Formats: C-alpha cells, structure tokens, sequence
C-alpha cells in the first residue's frame, strides 16, 4: 500500500471524470468510484439502473448499518436520492487500510449516472460543510484520517484516460519543478483565490474580485474551466482575437458544437495560452498556472467523426463562481494539503506541451496595488 502501488490507480473517459476502484461492505463489493473534490458525500448506486454495470447490495453486507435517514439531492443539472448507512470501505490501490464510513445508497436518480462511464458512485473529497443532508454526515476522508494513521493530505495527478490519487502524501515522480501553494480560503469546497487572469500574456484588467464572484473552487468533479459571466465574456473575446485567422460558429464558443480539423492538423498555435494567477501564501505574492489549448479544447472521441480530430470548447459560463475543473487539473500535480489548509500545484509528468509551449507553474509575482480579491 505504498505511493508506488498507488501510482496509475485512476482511469476515466474524457468529459466523464476520473475514477478509483473501491470496495464496500463485508464481504467486499468492488465498485468504480468517481473522485470528486467538488462534493463531500460518498454516494453509490444501490439499485439497478440502465447505465450501471453493478451496484452496492446492502443485503449482502453483514457490516452494513442502516442510519434510518433518507437523503434527497436535487442539483442544477439533475438529482439523486437515497438512504444513509455506514459500512466497511477500502481502496485496493490506495492506503493499506479498511475504514468504517458513511455511505449514501442511491436508490433513484435523474441524469446522475452516465452511459458507459465505467463508474458506479462518487467519492466526495471536500469538507463536511457541504455534505448532504447537513454537516453532521462525516465525509469519507475525515473518517479515513480519524480511524488510521494516514496523513491529512491527498494529491491528484489527472492525465488527459488515467492518472493517480496519492493518499497521505506527495509522490515526487508525478511532477517536475517546484510545488507552489495557494491557501484554502474556507473549508467547504476547496475554495481558492484568483488574483489575475491573462490570455496570451494580456491582462484581462478586471478588479480581481470579479474572478472570484461568488467563490473560486478546485473541482475534479467538473470537466470544464467555468468562469463568472463577466470573466467568461472577456476571456472569449480575447481567445477569439488571438485565434482570428479562423472563424468558428457561435455554438462552438457556447460548448453547443464541435470544431473539427482533418486528423493531425489541429492548429494549436492559433489558440492562446491562459494564465490563472493564484493567491500565494504571503501577502501580495502570487504564482501562475498556464493552460495550453491542448487542455481547454477537449477532444471528443467518436468513431463516426474519426477522419477528423473534433473538440468541444471546455471553458463555460457559470453563475456560481469559477470552477477549476478537470481541464485545469490535467497536466498538473495537485496537492490537497488539508493539514496545512493549502493547495499545491506543480507541472505533472503527464503535462501538456507541443514543441513550442509547455504548461507551467511559475512564480513569484508581485502586485503592490492589491485589494482583497475575495467575496
Ligand atoms: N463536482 C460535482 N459533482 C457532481 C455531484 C452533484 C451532486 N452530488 C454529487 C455527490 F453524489 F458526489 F455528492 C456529485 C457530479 C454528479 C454526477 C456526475 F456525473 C458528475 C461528473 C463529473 N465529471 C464529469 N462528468 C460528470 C459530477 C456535480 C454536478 C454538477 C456540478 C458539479 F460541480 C458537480
Ligand atoms: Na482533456
């Protein structure tokens, strides 16, 4: 159960998240579970569904304990409902431990499971404040920490699929260069502060609070980089200007349609780099993470369109603040240092580059003219 044995423990389908193998109950029932830093519930399919390969059968587990409490989770894009209980949980390619944890057994859902995603539940890695029904339902990671000697930290290396989730430590073979830390502003979602945004080195010149309206989070459970309306509109204007040698339909910029090029001819050079400057651990100091088009133009695999390489624009508008989703995390080694209330970023071993540009994590940067960038 060493970090080496944890490397390459994630798999996934593009736009459908990354999952880890887990076991639930006694005797153990193997399930694939999506790793979600944007939620705090451990919620698993517990009844048949057209999109489920398998599901949690509580009647077969002697260690199952019913909490006699229902949970109903309607959210913007769908819903899930279930029953709360506790059971024995393990991660075969994770720490060499078995813990007793809360489990929300999903008995009914709407647009939650995805056809052929290969996962049957979600592991919410964020804090109790956002747990459903309320903050009294201890999240999985909290239980893992309380019950074992596992250090209060985990890291994600998402590769654009596969990757690694390292529990209880930092694996140096997963990144190059330096780890730069940004503070966790509040322990609910993994909330952070963006202090500056540049598109091909050009500052968006907005008050930095706009970038964090009403919060900015790091979410492995969201595919896109999602931006507040004002920021999204300025970003699109700037990307369109940089890429103006080619004109795309409005639907492409809305994520409503694909852009396709003859296989291997994607004009990466016409698309700009996006730099997100994150608040440093010291006053008015920041570092930047740079995103290439290979990260924000998400390939859509489809045998029918395979004479071409087709992409969806993976930057979208949000009315609930910035979401640094999978397209941002890909090619960075992201350290969720809960013990030190900070999130670390470093260039990943599976980072993005072509022969002209490389994703980067760079600093420090100084801004003497700064106000508080948070809401
Ligand atoms: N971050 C999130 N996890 C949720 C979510 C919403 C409500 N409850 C949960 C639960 F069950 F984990 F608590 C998760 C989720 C649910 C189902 C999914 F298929 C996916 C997903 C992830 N990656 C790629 N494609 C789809 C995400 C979800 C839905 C909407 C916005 C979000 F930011 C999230
Ligand atoms: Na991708």
């Amino acid at each position: 159960g060493s970090f080496v044995e944890m490397v390459d423990n994630l798999r996934g389908k593009s736009g459908q998240g990354y999952y880890v193998e887990m076991t639930v109950g006694s005797p153990p029932q193997t399930l694939n579970i999506l790793v979600d830093t944007g939620s705090s519930n451990f919620a698993v399919g517990a009844a048949p569904h057209p999109f489920l390969h398998r599901y949690y059968q509580r009647q077969l587990s002697s260690t199952y304990r019913d909490l006699r409490k229902g949970v109903y989770v309607p959210y913007t894009q769908g819903k899930w409902e279930g029953e709360l209980g506790t059971d024995l949980v393990s991660i075969p390619h994770g720490p060499n431990v078995t813990v007793r944890a809360n489990i929300a057994a999903i008995t009914e859902s709407d647009k939650f499971f995805i056809n052929g995603s290969n996962w049957e539940g979600i592991l919410g890695l964020a804090y109790a404040e956002i747990a459903r029904p309320d903050d009294s339902l201890e999240p999985f990671f909290d239980s893992l920490v309380k019950q074992t000697h596992v250090p209060n930290l985990f890291s994600l290396q998402l590769c654009g699929v596969g990757g690694s989730m390292i529990i209880g430590g930092i694996d140096h073979s997963l990144y190059t260069g330096s780890l730069w830390y940004t503070p966790i502003r509040r322990e609910w979602y993994y909330e952070v502060i963006i202090v500056r945004v540049e598109i091909n080195g050009q500052d968006l010149k907005m008050d930095c609070k706009e970038y964090n309206y009403d919060k900015s989070i790091v979410d492995s459970g969201t595919t896109n980089l999602r931006l507040p309306k004002k920021v999204f509109e300025a970003a699109v204007k700037s990307i369109k200007a940089a890429s103006s040698t080619e004109k795309f339909p409005d639907g492409f910029w809305l994520g409503e349609q694909l852009v396709c090029w003859q296989a291997g001819t994607t004009p990466w050079n016409i698309f700009p780099v996006i730099s997100l400057y994150l608040m440093g651990e010291v006053t008015n100091q920041s570092f930047r993470i740079t995103i290439l088009p290979q990260q924000y133009l998400r390939p859509v695999e489809d045998v029918a369109t395979s004479q071409d390489d087709c992409y969806k624009f993976a930057i979208s508008q949000s009315s609930t603040g910035t979401v640094m989703g999978a397209v941002i995390m890909e090619g960075f080694y992201v350290v969720f240092d809960r013990a030190r209330k900070r999130i670390g970023f470093a260039v990943s071993a599976c980072h993005v580059h072509d022969e002209f540009r490389t994703a980067a994590v760079e600093g420090p940067f100084v801004t003497l003219d700064m106000e508080d960038c948070g809401y």
